[PDB]
């Protein structure tokens, strides 16, 4: 796995890394 900063949590990959939703909401 691996984490983000902006939600400190796990998570692995991922081509859904399409969460580019840290540009708008
Ligand atoms: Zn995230």
């Amino acid at each position: 796995p691996f984490a983000c900063d902006i939600c400190g949590r796990k998570f692995a990959r991922s081509x859904x890394x399409x969460x580019x939703x840290x540009r708008k909401d």
